[PDB]
């Protein structure tokens, strides 16, 4: 009966059926082989384990992510992930639903075909489409006009839409957030001598970006009050027992997002793709692109934005236009609101792809 | 029929079939040559007596511990002990019973080797196997976690294991304890002009071992209630009529096993050792070791531990995190209790070592 | 007048004015104070005795190495390593010579502050310098690119360096060898009954680590010929009078540089981290990185290495890509020879911290 948004998680997959409130499932994604020798025999230990227990089975396992730089590294563990979700969370039959898959604006051909081929010969889903994650941001954003932002660990994306059409030759892909951001958040904390070396710990570096990190309302400023002996610092707790204060750094990292250099990327900041991307759109649409920024996902949920972003864009951006930074309440769940609507409007329900098609066409014409 | 749980002693080897209670069969593996002339002649005298008898024949033999610093000196004398046992105690065919053995796990090689290797041609079990002491004590335990804790007449051991696996790089050897703490009691007697010289009055000093010995709670402050004028002198009474009276070395002889320094060892306290290789676990994996340190053996029945080690431990681990101690009842047995669940559980029998396996393989590939 | 060249070890500490051929002075860094009663009262003996006295009366004091994982562990015992070279080995006096010192490019901050400071406000030198270990064995090499391997006893460095800046977020930290390689051989020599347990003892080992170990050219067949019963054993004499045999574990502990695994380290081994590094530079240097991989330091000294080395990389590179391993004469001595060649040349000589800037910043600015 009922249809399935599940979503193509950089992070973080996130699954629920179609309606209503927030997704059902939310977990990180892992899988995880165990590195230590099996000497205890009870036995009784899983070949891999998923999350979420791999999150509490951390250090007896490698943990390793599906999905990297935007792409599935293999299906193999793809499709692990998909049957642990489908199977022993959601508690669901493939048979019974059609689904709603995500994908990424630019991101490799042939790769959304060899995904909608394998889910169509291995889990025989009666119906399926794949959408765009910045498109089902405007759905959940209702805004009918806007430059969508979906940030998450590791490939963010920037694309322009106006009422009601999309103009191709706008869209940027930033590879700049998120993981490389914990992989900076590593790095930085070593500076206070805080080494995390090992796969396992690399989690808590990422539990310390969500809680602790903050974002500069200007950074030359906050610069100058971290040189000050205020106190900045606040101190963490770890499992085992340690306690570890971080400062400057706290604020450093997230700042990355405005100035690429520092983590050594070439490419210009969010501040630049923004000016960018609405520059190379229709002089006339312009004046509707100022004011409809909408951003998303969970890695823009940092402290300290929108109003460093507001007041970046407003600097560089022509004199007298009104900008509004439009950022809704949990963007975390902003791609899954998105989907429940458009699932569950009619008409463009027949224009997913079924089992007749794909019986006839198989993987080609899928665009 | 039924397989037989038989553990290699380093004191104190001990022997019943698998299940239940406790093992059938306890005595402390002395043989002993007569060391007098033979003047009787009635005759009747064996060419060597093993223990029991040579414990009610001392003075007449001279006892030699088949097993020194946790390996075994001689295989004659060692076969000797297997012999006897099987033969003149349990009263079983070897041929009837697939058996059980035991070893330590920082042991050399081939030492594990040559006794399988000797055992399948001289007595010619039908099928053996060889558990490292430390794991058998987490079956007795019950726990799925934790720092196992094997401290027998001499030879101690510390290994980690974490549910349900070992961390190889973890395992710390203490060759500290106990017949060393037999010689050092030897030497602080010595200090109340109890002379205890011979080979025979030794074993005496091992059962003032037993008996009359103590713990501290804090070493310095039973050092000031001993030079006080209180009764801390306990009066032993000895085969031949002595009354000896022994006061501070009484608590002195147990605490080397906090301070090494006392016997002369270079080595750190079983303190220390037991923080090292916590802190040398994985950093998710510590949480649940604090509060699975699992004791075991004869030598750690002492009456001042464990709230001594626990203090001890509480002192140098990190603030706020729980610590406590497990230290199971009748610790003596302990080994034994977890042979006997190993052996009765399936599937692990079938990977026993089976005779066809030794024709092919011989000593090869026993690990 | 003239500058002096001191290279803060990691083993090992090296010291030599500027130029020209080799260090002066070497000696293995050891502070040990007396763990045995003094009784013969004569008694001349110092309160600690540093190297290289202290590895003339070994046994006698515990050897306590000032640097444990890259860092100095307390700067008391390095503030008398450096007075005892200054003063007893080299008698030169620190008001007549402007210093250069050496750090580790992955090291905590402010241990480069710590350090620069008590230096200077201790021995009261007129200038100094701090260069990171890698920056210098480029000057020694004689190359204008490639990725620098320092690999001592225990902090190993993978530093790009590209004609003629480098890249900062490429630069890999292994904690792999060496005094866990050391470590292990002490743990797999326990495997043919060789135990040495005491601290003193421990320096033997490394000794052994020196002289008779070597590299494999591929594991699987060097392991094979192992099982066989050619010669691969080797004699070594100790100075007791103990003549020790080893065989496969001879050519097993060098291995783990190439699988951290065996250690039980989760990391990738030195194969991976010079791939990785590699792979993690702009695609137009990658073409000149090949072929200038360049090692130093004295744990790179082992026989097997450098065509172990280079038959791994060249395995896991992309086909059709030239591939030379740069491996110097006297590598053990390449850092000192690369620091000789920096304080001689104009102009750097002026972007030397000098004592006028120091009574200014302080600790401050010392970036």
């Amino acid at each position: 009966t009922t249809a399935l948004v599940c979503d193509n998680g950089s992070g973080l997959v996130k699954a629920g059926f179609a309606g209503d409130d927030a997704p059902r499932a939310v977990f990180p994604s892992i899988v995880g082989r165990p590195r230590h020798q099996g000497v205890m025999v009870g036995m009784g230990q899983k070949d891999s384990y998923v999350g979420d227990e791999a999150q509490s089975k951390r250090g007896i396992l490698t943990l390793k992510y599906p999905i990297e730089h935007g792409i599935i590294t293999n299906w193999d563990d793809m499709e692990k992930i998909w049957h642990h979700t489908f199977y022993n969370e959601l508690r669901v039959a493939p048979e019974e639903h059609p689904t709603l898959l995500t994908e990424a604006p630019l991101n490799p051909k042939a790769n959304r075909e060899k995904m909608t081929q394998i889910m169509f010969e291995t889990f025989n889903v009666p119906a399926m489409y794949v959408a765009i994650q910045a498109v089902l941001s405007l759905y959940a954003s209702g805004r009918t006009t806007g430059i969508v932002l979906d940030s998450g660990d590791g490939v963010t994306h920037n694309v322009p839409i106006y009422e009601g059409y999309a103009l191709p030759h706008a869209i940027m892909r930033l590879d700049l957030a998120g993981r490389d951001l914990t992989d900076y958040l590593m790095k930085i904390l070593t500076e206070r001598g805080y080494s995390f070396v090992t796969t396992a710990e690399r989690e808590i570096v990422r539990d310390i970006k969500e809680k602790l990190c903050y974002v500069a309302l200007d950074f030359e400023n906050e610069m100058a009050t971290a040189a000050s002996s205020s106190s900045l610092e606040k101190s963490y707790e770890l499992p085992d027992g340690q306690v570890i204060t971080i400062g400057n750094e706290r604020f450093r990292c997230p700042e990355t997002l405005f100035q690429p250099s520092f983590i050594g990327m070439e490419s210009a900041g969010i501040h630049e793709t923004t000016y960018n991307s609405i520059m190379k759109c229709d002089i006339d649409i312009r004046k509707d692109l100022y004011a409809n920024n909408v951003m998303s996902g969970g890695t823009t949920m940092y402290p300290g934005i929108a109003d460093r972003m507001q007041k970046e864009i407003t600097a560089l951006a022509p004199s007298t236009m009104k900008i509004k930074i439009i950022a809704p309440p949990e963007r975390k769940y902003s791609v899954w609101i998105g989907g429940s609507i458009l699932a569950s409007l009619s008409t463009f329900q027949q224009m997913w792809i079924t089992k007749q098609e794909y019986d006839e066409a198989g993987p080609s014409i899928v665009h």
